[PDB]
C-alpha cells in the first residue's frame, strides 16, 4: 500500500538505498556536478546490489523486484545524486525495459544479462536534432540490404552516450508510413559507422553524459531488430510510460533533499531573534513544499503499483512525472529562497538541486506533452 | 474519472451504491435545494435509512459499522450530487456522532448516538463563536455548575444544521482563566429552555444547509450532560476536527468531480471554430490540470482515511487532504465556469453553483491558513524526531 | 496630449474627476449596491444622476452633449463607480464604449446627432449586440443576416447575451450582409428599441452583476432605415474589433473598482478583527496577502492607464487593452477571493460585501473576450511586433 | 518591443544608444563572462566613458546629469546584454554613488564621487554580515571614535564588486546599545590597512561580478569618513536600498526581456508536428503571459523611477517594482527554457544562463519576503493616515 504500510521487502529496500545514498552518494554529489564526473565506482557498486536491473528477472541477472521497488530506490538514490539517479533510470526503464518486454530469448541473453551487474550499461536513442516531443517524426533511416540493416542519421541528446555499450535505437524503415514506419534496433557501442558527438555542457545532472549518436552507413545484423518492422513507435511509447515513473521518482528525490536542506537550515538560521522556522511565512513555505512532494509521491506510487498489477497506467504515469517534476522545481526554488544568500552559492547544495530539478520538466516528455497525454486519456475515459 | 488503486470490493460496491443514490436522488434536487435554501429533508431521511448518516458507528449502536475510507468515498459521491446534502451528512458523522462515540459513556452513546443514526434526528457541532473561529481556544461561552445542573451562557456562531438538529455537542469554558485547558464539551438537546436560535445566515453557497447562532441565556442542562471531563473540551474539539477534515476533503472532491464532469460534457458538445472545444489545446490543458489536481487531492484524502483506519497518526495528512481538496475544488470549479464561457455564469447551468459551493471548503473546519500552520507544525516535529 | 509623467501624477482635472466620482459612488452607490445585487434591480435613478454628471458619455464631444473628456478620465471614473456598484459600472461601460464608442468613431454627423446626442444624459442608454447563442468568441461567425431592401435593411436572427437589453433604446447590431464573405461579410447597424420585428428574450439569472439586464435580441424580418448602417457593408468585423478594444479598457477599469473595494474591505476588516490576541494585520500571512493584493491591483491599473493614454494619444493599443483587461480581471477574482479568505466566516455571508465582490469579479474574465481570447490577442500582436 | 506613452527624446535616444552598446559589446562576451567568471573590465571602462556608471550624478561632478527613469532604461538594456555587467553598473550607480550624492558633503562628493564616475574606479556597498542580511539593523560590525579617526572591527558579507572596488560605503554600529538608531555609514578606501578580502563566492549566476566578505580588523579611517551624523546609518541604508531596488528591478527587466527575445525567435523558427511552435496554443499562451508579466513589471519600475525623479515618496513603489520584476525574470527565464526544450538546458543557447542570472534578483537588496513586508507596512500606514 501507499505510506499506509509498505511491504517489508520495500521498506527494507528503502532503508538499504537510503543507507547507500548517504554513505556513497552524499559525499561525492558535489564533485560529480562540479567536475561533470561520471560516478563509475558508485555505479558498479549499485550494479552489485541489483539497482541497475531491478525489475529484471533473477534468471537474467536482475533483482527480481517490481516498479514500486524501483520507484522507492530511484527516489533514495536521486536524493543522494541526481546524475547517479538518471544513469540508473536509463539502464532500468529505457534500455533493459524494452528488451525484456519485446526481445527474443536470445536477445535477452545477449543484451539484458551482460547489462545487469554494472560492468556495462545501455542507452535509449529516440530523439533527434529536428524532433524530440514529435517522436514519430524520426528521420534516421534503416534500410534492409543483404543480411544487414543499414542505419543513417543523427540521434540527439542521448543520456549515457559516452559510457554505454549498447543502444536501443529508433529509426524509420519507411518514412511514408509515419509513426507506423518506425522500428527499434539493438546497436552495440562502439561499432563501425557509429560516431559519438561532443558531450553537452548541461545546466545540471552534470555527472551523466549527453551526446549525439551519428550513424553513417552503419550496418548491424538483420536480427538486431527488436520486434517486427513498424513496431518501433509503440515500443518507444510503452517504454517511456515506464520511464516516466522513473523520472517522477528521480524528481521526488531531488525535491526531498531540497526540502531536507531547507528544514535543517531554517531550524538553525537565526533572524530577528529566533530560528527562521518561527516566522509564519517560512512555515507556510515548508508546509506547501511538503504537500507538493507528498502528493506527487502518492501519484508516483499509484502509477508504479498499477504497472505492477498489470493495469493501464499511461495517464497515471504522466500525472506522476508532471507533478513530481514541477514540484521538484518549485521546492528547490523555495529551498534556495529559504537559505537566502547561501542559496545562491556552492557552500550549500541548494543551487545544485535547482539546476538538477529543471531537467525533469523536459526529458522523457515535456510537461506540455504530459498534459496532452493526460487530456487524451481523460477524454477517452468519459467516452 | 480515475483509475486508482486497489479497492476492496466492499468499498467498490459502496461507491456504486452512493453514486447511484446521488444521481437518482440528489442530482435532480441540487438546483432547487440551492436556489430555495431548502433543507433536503426527505433525502436525509432516506440516507439515514441507508446508514450514510452514521457510517463509522458500530452496528450495535445503530450505525453501519464501516470505516473512514468508506466514509470518504461516500462523502465524495454524495457531495458530487449535492454539496449541502454532503455537509449535513458530514456534520452528523464526524462532528456530532464522532466525539460521542470516542468520548461518551455507555449511557451517553445509547441516549445520544443511537437515536441519531437513522435520519429521524441529526445533530450539530458548536465550537465557533462570533469573536472566535480559528482561535477556537478563545471560547468565551461559559458553563457554571449549580445544583444538579450546568448553566450555559453565551453565543455560539456559524452552527451548521442549527435549524434542523435535535442535539448539539457544545464547547464552553468551565473556566476562562485556564485558557484552552478550561474548555469542556456538553451534550445539549434541541430545543431546550434557555436556548434560542439565531436567524439563518444568507450564504454564498451550501444553501441547503442551515447556519445560525446558538444563543444560550441561563440554559440549564443535567450535570451528566458533560462529555468527557472538565477541561478536555479543547482536545475533544481538535481530535473531532481532525476526523471531520477528512469529511470536508471528501466533500471538496465531490464538488470538484462534478464541476469537471460538467466541463467535459459541455466542451465535448460546444462547437467553436469548426469543432468541439475539446479539440482546442488550451481546453485540453485546462482539463488535464483539473484532473491532476482532483486525483492528487483524492490520494491525499484516501491516505488520511486509511491512516486513521489503521490507528496511525493522521493530523498532518488530514490537514493536507482538506487543504489540497478545497483549493482544487475552487480552482476546478473556476475553470469549469471558464470552459462553459457565458453559460458558466448563468443559473441554468450548475457551474456557478459549484464555484459558490467550493468556496466554503477553504474556510470551515479550519481555514487554509490554519491547515498550513497545522501541516508545518507536524512537519517540523517529524524532523526533530 | 498626455505626458508620460501624467501616469504618475494625474492632471488636476483628472485628480478632481476622481474625487468627484468617488464622492458620488460612496454617497449614491455604496448604500444601494447590496440591494441592486440581491433584488437584481437596474439602478435607473442612479444612472440618470450619472448621465447629468457626464459619466455616461465621457469621451463624447461637448458639441454633441458629452463631457468632452478622454479615456484616461473614463478609466478613472469607471474604477470609482465600479468600486461602488459593479452593475452600475457595466451599465456605464456599455453606454460609453460599446454603444456611443462605435458611433463617434464610424458614424456620420447625422448619425451622431440622432444616435449619440439623445443617449448622453442618462435618459436613454444603448447596447451592443455582437454575440450569438452559438458563437461568442468568434465574432466573425455571425449567422444573423441583414438583407438590403429598397430604403431599408431587413434583419433576421438571434443575438445573445445583450447587456442593458431590457433598458436600452438603441443597439449597435452586427449582422452578416454577405455570408460567403465570412469575416469580411459582416456589417454594423444602428437599431431602435422597441421596434417592430424585435423581441426581447427572457432575462438571464446570473452569478453577479445582477443589476444589469442580459437577454437575447430576436430579429424576425425586422426592418430598419437604409442609413442605419454604420460605415459601409463588410466593415462590421473591423468595427466590432475596434469597439471591443475600447470596451476592454472599460472592463479592465470595472475590474479595478471591484478589486479596490474588495481590498478596502479586507484592510478595514483585518485592522479591526482580533485573533490570538492581536489584530489580523499582525499576522505575517495576512500582511503577505494584503501586499500581494495591492501589487496585483496597482500593476493592473498601470496597464489600464497605459492603454487609455495610448488611445488618447492616437497610438495603437490593441495588445495593451487586452493586457489591461486580462490583468485586472484576473486580479479582481484573486483579490476578491483573498478578501473573502481574510474575512473568514464573514466572507461567505451577506453581512459583508466580500462574497458579492467575488461573484461580480468572476464576469470580468468572461465578457468582452474571455481571458483565453485575450491571451490569443496578446500573443498574435507580440509576434507581429518581433516581425 | 513594447509601448510607452511618449518617452522624452532624451530617453528614447538613450535607449537606442544603450541597446546598440549591449548588442555590439555585451552580447558577444556574455557567455564568456559567465563561463569564465570573468570581470568585464574593458566594457565597464567603456560604459564609464558613456556616463552609464554615474547616470543620476551632476555633470559638474563627472556624471551624466540624467535621472532615474534614464537609469532604469539603461539598466534594462545593459542587463539584457549581460546580467553581470548590469549589477556591477547598478552597484556603482545606486549603492555607492547614490548615498554619497544624497547625504555627503561638498568635499566628500569631490573626493568620493568624481573619481568614480568614468569607469577607472568603481565602488561597493557593505551592509550585510554573515549573521544578518535581511535583519539589517542587527549590524554587529563596530566603529568606535578615536579622536579624529574611526576604527572599524567586524566582517561584512556578500559584497558585490569586492575584488574590483576602490571604495566602499560601509555600515557599522557606533552605539550597539542604541540598536536600530546606533548605526552609522562610512566611506572606506580600498585597499586600506586593516581591511582584508574574503575568498570570492562561487555563484549560480551573475558570475562575472565578484562577491566576497570585507574583513575589518582595527581598520582606521579619518573622522570625516562618516556619511551624515552618527546614528543616521540605518536610514541611509534604507533610503539607499529604495534607490537600488529600482536598479535591481531594471536588471531583472533586462534579463526577462532577453529571455523572451530568445524564446520568441526560437519558437518562430522551430517546427514540431508540422508547424512552428508559435502555432501551438500553449506556446502562444506562454509567450503572452511572459509579455504581460514583463511589461507590467516595467510599468511598476518606471513609476518608481519617476516618483524618485519628482522627489515623491517611492518606498512601496520601488519594492513593488523589484518584487514584480524579479519574480517575472525567474518565471520568464523558466518558460524560455521550456519553450526551447532540450536546447534550454545546455550552453548551445543562452536560456539556461538567463535562468541562473534571474534567480539572484529575488534574493539580494531585500528578498521577496522582505519586499512583501515593506509593501504591507506602507499599505497599512497609508490606510492608518
Ligand atoms: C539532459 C537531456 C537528456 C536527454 N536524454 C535523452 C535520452 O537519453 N534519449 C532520448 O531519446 N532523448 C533524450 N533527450 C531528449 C528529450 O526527451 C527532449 O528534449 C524532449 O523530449 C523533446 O523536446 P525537444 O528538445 O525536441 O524540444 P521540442 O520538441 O522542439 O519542444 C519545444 C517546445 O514545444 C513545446 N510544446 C508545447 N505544446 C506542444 C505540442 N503540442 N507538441 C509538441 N511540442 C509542444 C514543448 O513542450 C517544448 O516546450 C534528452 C534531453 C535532455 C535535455
Ligand atoms: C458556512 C459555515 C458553516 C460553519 N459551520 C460551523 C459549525 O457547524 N461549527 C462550528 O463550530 N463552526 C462553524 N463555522 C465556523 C468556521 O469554522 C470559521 O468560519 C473558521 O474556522 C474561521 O473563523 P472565523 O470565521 O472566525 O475567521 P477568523 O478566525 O477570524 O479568521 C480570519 C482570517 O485570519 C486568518 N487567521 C486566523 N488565525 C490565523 C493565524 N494564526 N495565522 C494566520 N492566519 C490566521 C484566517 O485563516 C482568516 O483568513 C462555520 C463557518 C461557515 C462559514
Ligand atoms: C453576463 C454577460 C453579459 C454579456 N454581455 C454581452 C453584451 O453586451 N454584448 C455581447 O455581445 N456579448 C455579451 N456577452 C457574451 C460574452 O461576450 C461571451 O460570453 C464570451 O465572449 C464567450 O463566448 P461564449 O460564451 O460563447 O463562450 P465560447 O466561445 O463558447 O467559449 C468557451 C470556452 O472556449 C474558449 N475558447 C473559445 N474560442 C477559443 C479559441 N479559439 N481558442 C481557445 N479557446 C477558446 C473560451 O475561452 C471558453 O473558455 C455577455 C456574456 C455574459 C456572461
Ligand atoms: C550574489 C549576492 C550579492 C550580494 N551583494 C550584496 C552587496 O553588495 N551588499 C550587501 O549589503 N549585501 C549583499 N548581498 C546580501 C543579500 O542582500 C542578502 O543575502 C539578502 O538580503 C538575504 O539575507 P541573508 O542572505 O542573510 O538571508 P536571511 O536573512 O538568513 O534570509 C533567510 C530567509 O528568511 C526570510 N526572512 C528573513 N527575515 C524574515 C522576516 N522578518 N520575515 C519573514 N521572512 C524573513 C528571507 O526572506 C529568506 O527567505 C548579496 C547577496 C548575494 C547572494
Ligand atoms: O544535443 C543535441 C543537439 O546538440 C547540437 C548542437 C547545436 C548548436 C551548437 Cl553551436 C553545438 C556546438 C557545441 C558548442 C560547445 C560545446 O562544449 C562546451 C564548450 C563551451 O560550453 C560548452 C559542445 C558543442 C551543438 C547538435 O549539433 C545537434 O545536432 C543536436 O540536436
Amino acid at each position: 500500500y501507499q505510506s499506509v504500510e509498505l511491504p517489508e521487502t520495500h521498506q527494507m529496500l528503502l532503508q538499504t538505498c537510503r543507507d547507500f545514498a548517504e554513505k556513497e552518494l552524499f559525499p561525492i554529489a558535489a564533485q560529480v556536478d562540479k567536475e561533470h564526473l561520471f560516478p563509475a565506482a558508485q555505479v558498479k557498486k549499485m550494479g552489485g546490489l541489483g539497482l541497475l536491473a531491478m525489475d529484471v528477472p533473477e534468471e537474467l541477472g536482475g533483482a527480481g523486484l517490481d516498479y514500486l521497488a524501483y520507484a522507492i530506490a530511484m527516489e533514495e538514490i536521486s536524493r543522494g545524486c541526481a546524475s547517479t539517479g538518471v544513469i540508473m533510470s536509463v539502464n532500468n526503464s529505457l534500455y533493459l525495459g524494452p528488451i525484456l518486454k519485446f526481445g527474443s530469448k536470445e536477445q535477452k541473453q545477449a543484451w539484458v544479462t551482460p547489462f545487469t551487474s554494472g560492468d556495462k550499461i545501455g542507452c535509449f536513442a529516440l530523439s533527434e536534432p529536428g524532433n524530440g516531443s514529435d517522436a514519430g517524426a524520426a528521420s534516421t533511416t534503416a534500410r534492409a540490404e543483404g543480411d544487414s540493416w543499414v542505419l543513417n542519421g543523427t540521434k540527439a541528446w542521448i543520456t549515457n552516450a559516452w559510457e554505454a555499450s549498447a543502444a536501443v535505437v529508433f529509426a524509420s524503415t519507411d518514412r511514408a508510413l509515419q509513426n507506423k514506419g518506425i522500428s527499434a534496433f539493438l546497436v552495440p557501442m562502439p561499432t563501425p559507422g557509429l560516431t559519438l558527438g561532443k558531450k553537452e555542457d548541461k545546466l545540471g545532472i552534470r555527472g551523466s553524459s549527453t551526446a549525439n549518436l551519428i550513424f553513417e552507413d552503419c550496418r548491424i545484423p538483420k536480427d538486431s531488430i527488436l520486434g517486427e518492422p513498424g513496431m518501433g513507435f509503440k515500443i518507444a511509447m510503452q517504454t517511456l510510460d515506464m520511464g516516466r515513473i522513473g523520472i517522477a521518482s528521480q524528481a521526488l528525490g531531488i525535491a526531498q533533499t531540497a526540502l531536507d536542506c531547507a528544514v535543517n537550515y531554517a531550524e538553525n538560521r537565526m533572524a530577528f531573534g529566533a530560528p527562521l522556522t518561527k516566522l509564519q511565512v517560512i512555515q507556510f513555505k515548508l508546509a506547501d513544499m511538503a504537500l507538493a512532494l507528498e502528493s506527487a509521491r502518492l501519484l508516483t506510487w499509484r502509477a508504479a503499483m498499477l504497472k505492477d498489477n498489470k493495469k493501464p497506467f499511461i495517464k497515471e504515469a504522466a500525472m506522476a512525472k508532471l507533478a513530481a517534476s514541477e514540484a521538484a522545481t518549485a521546492i528547490s526554488h523555495q529551498a534556495i529562497q529559504i537559505l537566502g544568500g547561501m542559496g545562491y552559492v556552492t557552500e550549500m547544495p541548494a543551487e545544485r538541486h535547482y539546476r538538477d530539478a529543471r531537467i525533469t520538466e523536459i526529458y522523457e516528455g515535456t510537461s506540455e506533452i504530459q498534459r496532452l497525454v493526460i487530456a487524451g486519456h481523460l477524454l477517452r475515459s468519459y467516452r
